[PDB]
C-alpha cells in the first residue's frame, strides 16, 4: 500500500501522471495549473490562472463541464468528462471537501487524434494507389485489346504466350483461352522452345533485321513475327508484332 | 489544498491510466487501476510477485537502468516498458517512475500505450499495401508504355475530364502532323479544323455509345491530312477514357 507521502510529492505525483491539471474554485476560477514537466507543449499556461475556466473551453465543452459537474459532490467518487480546450483532454473530476473545490486530471488526447489523422492519410493514399493502379491495368487492356495490330507477349524464361489480342488469335487460328499460357514455340510447324527463342532474342537485338517466317499450326498461314524484348518489374519479356507473309 | 491519504491514493490511482508500486528489492506490491480507464484485465496476481516476471527481457533491462539510479526528492524519469500479461500477450506503457523517500519504493505512473500500438500497427500495413499496388502499378505502366508505343494502329488516349490528350502513339502523331511533346496535354478538339471542345467531345461520346463503324471525318490541322476517327469510351476508378483511333481518309 501507498507509504505517507509529503503534500510537495503528492502534488508532483499528480502533475506527472496527468498531462494536466487544474484546480478550479467553487467560483470556477482556475486557481493553479499543474502540466507535467515531461508532457510537450504545456506550461505557458501560466495565464490560465485567476481566470474563469469557462473562458479556455469552448461553446460545447463549457455547457458539457456544467451539467457532469453540478452533479459532482465531494467524496469518495470521481466522473470522466472528455473537454475541449481554445485541443481535446479526457477530465477525471473530484470535487475535494473542504471549499468545493474540482481538482481536475486532464489526460492529453492530441496524440491519439494525430496517429488517427496518419491513419485517415493512410488510408487516402491506399485508396490513391489502388485507383491507380486499376487505371493503368485498364490502360494497358484497352491499348492491346482495341489494337488492329496483331501482337503477342510472350515470358522470356517460360516461353509461353501471357497475352495477346484477338487479332493475334485470327492470325494464330486460336481463341484466347487456348492460346494464353501455350508455349508460343508450340503454335509454329518445325519449331521447339529453345532455338525459337534464341531466334527471337537474337533478332530483337539488332534494328536491321527482317523477320522470322514461321507457320502457324492452326490457321496454317505464314507470318512474319517481329520480336521485341524489354523488363517489366525485372522480367524479361517478348512483345511480337505478327503480320500475314503471303 | 490538503489531502487525506485514501483520497490522495484516489487522486493518483486516476490521475495515471495504470500504476504500480513496486518495493526496493523489486517485488510488485500494488497494481492500482483507474476505473475509468479500459480494462488492462485481471492484473492483482502480479501483486507479491517480481516485476520482472511481467516484461519482456528488453523491458526488464531498460527498467534496471532507469530505476538504479533514481534518488528519492530528485525528480523522475520516463520510460516505455512492454508488459506480458498472464495470457502471454504484450502491452505498451509510457511510465514516469519516483522513488518514494520513506521506503525507497518505485511509484510507477503509467499512460496505456495500446491505442498508439494499434493504429501504428495499422499504418504499418498501409505501407505494405501501398508496396504491392506501387510494384503491380510499375508493371502494368510498363507494359501498357511498350505496346501503346509498338503498335502501328495509330492512336490517341484523351482525358474524358477535360477533352486533352493524355496519350498517344507515333502513327497517330504522323497522321496529326505532331510530336509527342506537342500534342501531350494539347486539346484534341483543336487539332482539327472548324472543332470545338463541347460539341467535339458530345460527337465523340455518343457516336462510341452508338457501336458503330461510322467514322468522324476530320481534318488534321498541322498535317493538313483529312482523317477518319473512331471513338471508343473506357470508365475506370472514376473518371473516363476516350481513345481515338485515327486512319487516313485518303
Amino acid at each position: 500500500s501507498l507509504p505517507s507521502l509529503a503534500p510537495d510529492l503528492v502534488r508532483d505525483l499528480i502533475a506527472t501522471a496527468a498531462d494536466i491539471s487544474l484546480l478550479v474554485s467553487q467560483e470556477g476560477v482556475v486557481r493553479e495549473v499543474m502540466a507535467n514537466p515531461h508532457h510537450p507543449s504545456f506550461g505557458q499556461l501560466s495565464e490560465w490562472e485567476g481566470r474563469p475556466l469557462e473562458e479556455v473551453l469552448t461553446a460545447e465543452s463549457v455547457a458539457k463541464f456544467r451539467l457532469r459537474s453540478e452533479g459532482l459532490e465531494p467524496g469518495r467518487g470521481s466522473v470522466a468528462v472528455e473537454l475541449n480546450h481554445i485541443f481535446p483532454i479526457r477530465y477525471i473530476l473530484h470535487r475535494l471537501p473542504a471549499d468545493r473545490s474540482i481538482l481536475m486530471l486532464g489526460r492529453d488526447l492530441r496524440p491519439i487524434a494525430e496517429v488517427q489523422q496518419q491513419l485517415v492519410a493512410a488510408q487516402l493514399a491506399m485508396e490513391r494507389d489502388y485507383e491507380t493502379q486499376r487505371e493503368m491495368e485498364t490502360r494497358y487492356r484497352v491499348v492491346l485489346d482495341v489494337s488492329r495490330d496483331p501482337m503477342v507477349l510472350v515470358s522470356m524464361s517460360t516461353g509461353r504466350i501471357v497475352d495477346l489480342n484477338s487479332a493475334a488469335g485470327l492470325l494464330l487460328g486460336g481463341v484466347r483461352q487456348d492460346l494464353l499460357g501455350a508455349a508460343i514455340a508450340q503454335e509454329f510447324e518445325g519449331r521447339r522452345r529453345g532455338e525459337f527463342m534464341e531466334t527471337m532474342t537474337n533478332l530483337a537485338a539488332t534494328e536491321s533485321a527482317a523477320p522470322v517466317e514461321v507457320l502457324a499450326r492452326r490457321s496454317q498461314k505464314r507470318l512474319l513475327v517481329v520480336p521485341r524484348v524489354f523488363r517489366a518489374a525485372g522480367e524479361r519479356l517478348l512483345l511480337c508484332q505478327i503480320d500475314p507473309a503471303d
